[PDB]
């Protein structure tokens, strides 16, 4: 048998690929997506490595890479809009019959009692307590291969017993948890590569950042910003930016013929289930196999391991377990899943709103003769692109990087701030706008962990893979709500300092689910009656079970989860190379 | 020196390479843009030890867009580049008044824009992909011939003459278009147990025959090829030309990809108009982070399709008034009587009377339609829609023909529906779209700016088209047509009635480097070569030099061969 | 009403249409009207009682 | 400077009963929509400034 199985090869997959391949053990990971974005790297010891061109002989394509990182997105930016769009499978479209008034009257039409039975879409959703824009990326890589690399960590309260924290707990000992985190976190930003420097040299950035601070040292209320962590270097060619994605993970499994002899990935392969030891809920169990399909045709394979990882990030995770109840050889009826019976239950999601700006032309001036000391890189950048284009009323330089603001979590303002720009589909009043003098606005909330808030999965409806259709009965708390109203009030009060809102993109709430921060669907903690898993992400009552991904997280958080993921990733691989090693 | 240098990677540049390499010619190409879609194939599991990756291929292959195919409309939005944007300076009148603003005398400058550009003349939807296999990892793959009438001295064709002797003129066809069909997988089968397909070509083919005026629907050729797995199809594209450079490790040693980099020109042994000339060697720069090279050749292909072909060899017209051109007398004809098609399109909803053919169809022996429509209607009795969940979509043509001298397809392109439409079932669903041609003018032009560049550096191109008065003539019957022939099996879909697109939407400019027997009005001969230099040739769409209705690629194709055959015998 | 020559790519090309040169001449617009300095949306009504 | 304070302030007051009701988000309207012209045959104390 390998070491380890693992289903899923986003960045946690990836994770505990590379800690376990190099802690000498074998595994074997399954990703039910293709391998569609690549960089090529020399492949170590191969003589032709030193003269290699990229994807010529003595280099290696390497799978996860970040799709932003093409010259043609970093050139035409808000195409990448549409690279985001192709690459989301929405998890729960609930069914609908409306009347289309203006057929052609011999066409084929639903009617009251005969509607559409359409493809894609799910009867058992009541759309009023749906994610309605939860989605999935299936692919090599995961959503690293488009998400915006955001890795800010999560808030921990001076008193351990506060009411509310983003961090969860690992230890209930004060001291020790601090120690643990710290350890963590340092490790998961060396893993993924976090930087706060890589907009240093960005006009926008500092406009933004350092008129915000100014402007909010002279308030009644103070509020700190700073930049945004983000996995990404800029390159020797400043223009350039390699944004970070599962490639970086993967990477030596694939250049490193050592490790590379220890590690099997195999795309188009769906984890259908892992079979169990037995069926009876309470009792120790344990995995004896994953069955695998290969969805290519050229099928039905049981891979045999010493432990197994669930990395199909937090629907997919809980889907593969959901299915598992269900052995191998009411319409809206539900698989129970009595031997995880926290599986699906206390989801959380975040709240979003969203707004950009034109920036005030009074901040044109601040461009032409900035007041803060150390800025002579500013002062000739914007000497050259006004003696090269003397007749642009902007003196921002053409090639200017956006701004990559945030305002950290508190429990005074306990929302996540981002202040930036991300790709974005300008209608026919805005595009007539210059995109330097545009600055968007993301503003996310947390909804409290409640045991009725769930994901459960349905014994007959199927998705586009043949796995149980996912459906959502989520409904925020009271709370949740009031906070949230305080978050709108906020954006509009923030974003009001430096610019007017553009038109069509006035402050609004997003669809439910588009965060895609979806967390607590196998959530793991020291509660164990309340928890899918422990600290390590073992699962209850089975020896060598482990899960990963945002689905681990017990806590409602605010903040971007992929980092913290990445330290319980660390957190589970460490006890599996410790018990299977 | 290379034996052969290639400008671009698409199915053209790929097929002169495959044909060289195979030559046992030693050949450097370059690719201004990423490699960023592969399969993998064993040497002579997927991307493990074993298996080589090989790039261009395309996109719609994978499973995710075999099962979501509405989702793959944003792939090609993400892929296309539009040309020629022209500027404005519209007073947006709702801004905040303290913001940022352009006005009446200070409009915005901004990047990407092309001041140079009139509206009215634009072909303002051309666009282009940058990536290995250029727009091969995104298209529909559609594979028609071109229409060479009976008389040869016919006022038009479709297909142009490669020799002033009809017969010699139709061998050389023949072959070569059995040739270009091997090398890009041609095949009219794919879509024959498809339930959609057949209820269209069969109602339709029924319905002319009964008509005074007879029309023939048939199978659009399309390069891909139906799995063992029914549910899904293999989309040909550059991957399947360029394989063996990949897979024979005799031929990856003569082949040498360069991605990210651009081919900014070809540098002559002089700049003397109207005399025998060469190319001394490309200017080509790296483009990625970790500089400018000279890449020397006994010969050069241009092969960056129809707009950035023109594009490189005006750039080389330069030795290494705002709105001035590059003028380009060592190849005077470079850009001129270019064509591109006029299209309509819409959408209908099939007849309700339909799903009672779907149920008991009339044509006797479709027990492989009996039996899908049985299970389906067996495991869904209460979908008022027999035809089957996974059922293909039909993939039918009419030829162009004199006497309806467009080109027609009823299928279904990936599509994002509207508020009102997308309550509609997309079983039911069937797309038209009808392309016209437009006749080669002197004056229709594509120029390239002296003061103006793209994103990559490279010239900025200008459209200056104008149809003929024969051209709209063409266009509004084509119009009629299609109206008439929608009306036959179903009604137009809310929001996708008959309409005409934005010029330069079919992506079919033709015409920019037209090769062709008449030299005076040529940028090349019929081999591809290019006037007065022994050793520049020419690839794309852009060396058709007739005006044409039918989707070009594979025509193209087969100038490319042929193109590729001269470099053999002259340069082996 | 300030004049405008916008192009509308998506006409059918037989029909009477604007050019570069030859704008249409369009009863009830104002060419004298700068766009950027108007009031676009001041409006009248005409008949007894007035607004 | 007024109109942005103006635009702030509304923020701020619809907010503590509700919430933005989608397509109607808080946004300028295209000048003259109030149709509260003013001054144009303007009448005061000033004569030199005044038409009566
Ligand atoms: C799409 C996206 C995502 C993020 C941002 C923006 C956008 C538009 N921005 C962002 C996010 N996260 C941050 O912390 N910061 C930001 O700035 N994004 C979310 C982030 O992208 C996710 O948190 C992260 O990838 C989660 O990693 P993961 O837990 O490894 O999960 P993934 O979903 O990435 O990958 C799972 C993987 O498993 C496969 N799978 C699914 N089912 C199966 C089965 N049955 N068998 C085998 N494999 C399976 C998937 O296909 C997938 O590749
Ligand atoms: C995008 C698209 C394309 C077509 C269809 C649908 C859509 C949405 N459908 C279709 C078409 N053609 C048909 O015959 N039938 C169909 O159903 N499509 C057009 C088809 O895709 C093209 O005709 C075909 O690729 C043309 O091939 P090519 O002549 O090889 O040209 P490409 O544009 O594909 O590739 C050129 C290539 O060169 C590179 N380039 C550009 N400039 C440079 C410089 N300066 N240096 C180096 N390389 C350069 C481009 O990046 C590109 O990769
Ligand atoms: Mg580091």
């Amino acid at each position: 048998p390998y070491d380890v199985f693992i289903a899923g090869s986003g960045p946690i997959g990836a994770t505990f690929a590379k800690l376990c391949v190099d802690a000498n053990l074998r595994v074997c990971m399954v990703e039910i997506g293709a391998a569609d974005s690549f960089t090529s790297k020399p492949m170590k010891g191969d003589p032709n490595a030193p003269r290699s061109v990229q994807f010529g002989p003595g280099q290696v394509p390497i799978p996860g890479y970040h799709k932003k990182n093409e010259i043609e997105y970093q050139k035409d930016i808000d195409r990448f809009v549409n690279v985001i769009k192709g690459a989301l499978s929405t998890c729960s479209i609930p069914t609908s019959n409306n009347h289309i008034a203006t057929l052609d009257p011999s066409v084929v039409s639903n009617s009251l009692d005969k509607p559409f039975i359409s493809l894609g879409k799910n009867p058992a959703q009541n759309p009023f307590v749906n994610l309605g824009a939860e989605a999935v990326t299936r692919g090599v890589g995961g959503m690293s291969t488009h998400w915006t690399c955001a890795t800010p960590e999560f808030f921990a309260p001076a008193d351990f017993n506060a009411p509310h924290r983003e961090r969860p707990k690992l230890s209930t000992d004060a001291a020790e948890d601090a120690r643990i985190w710290k350890d963590l976190y340092a490790q998961a930003k060396e893993i993924i590569g976090t930087s706060t420097t890589e907009f240093d040299h960005s006009i926008r950035h500092n406009l933004v950042l350092r008129k915000y601070n100014d402007i909010f040292q002279k308030e009644n209320v103070i509020r700190e910003f700073s930049p945004l962590p983000l996995a990404c270097h800029r390159l020797t060619d400043p223009d350039y930016v390699e944004w970070h994605a599962t490639d970086r993970i993967l990477e030596e499994l694939f250049t490193d013929p050592v490790k590379r002899g220890r590690f099997t990935l195999l795309t188009n392969h769906r984890c259908t289930k892992l079979v169990f030891k037995h069926y009876r809920p309470g009792e120790e169990n344990e995995v004896d196999y994953a069955l695998v399909e290969d969805l290519l045709p050229h099928s039905v394979k049981k891979i045999y391991a010493r432990s197994y990882v669930v990395a199909c990030g937090a629907v997919a995770t809980a889907q593969v377990l959901a299915n598992s109840h269900i052995p191998p050889d009411e319409r809206d009826a539900t698989i129970p899943t009595p031997l995880m019976p926290m599986l699906g239950k206390y989801i959380t999601e975040q709240p979003m709103t969203f707004c950009q700006v034109v920036l005030d032309s009074s901040l044109m001036e601040v461009v032409r003769n900035p007041p803060w000391p150390g800025l002579d890189w500013w002062k000739e950048k914007v000497a050259r692109h006004v003696e090269a284009f003397p007749n642009d009323p902007i003196p921002i330089p053409f090639r200017d990087p956006e701004p990559q603001v945030t305002i950290k979590f508190t429990e005074e303002h306990p929302w996540h701030v981002q202040i930036h720009r991300d790709a974005f589909s300008y209608g026919a009043v805005a595009e007539n706008m210059d995109t330097r003098v545009i600055v968007d606005y993301r503003f996310f909330g947390y909804t409290e962990p409640q045991e009725a808030n769930e994901l459960v999965f349905q014994q007959h409806y199927r998705d586009a893979y043949d796995m149980p259709q996912p459906t959502f009965k989520f409904t925020m708390s009271q709370d949740d709500r009031a906070r949230a109203r305080r978050m709108m009030d906020d954006m509009c009060n923030i974003a009001l300092k430096i610019g007017g809102y553009l038109p069509g993109s006035e402050p609004q709430f997003m669809t439910p689910g588009l965060a895609l921060h979806l967390a607590g669907t196998t959530r793991c903690g020291l509660d164990t009656q309340k928890t899918v898993g422990n600290t390590h992400c073992k699962v209850h009552n089975f020896n060598n079970l482990y899960v990963g991904g945002n689905g681990v997280i017990e806590t409602g958080f605010a903040a971007n989860p992929t980092l913290t993921s990445i330290c319980y990733a660390i957190r589970a691989s460490n006890d599996i190379i410790a018990k299977f090693g």
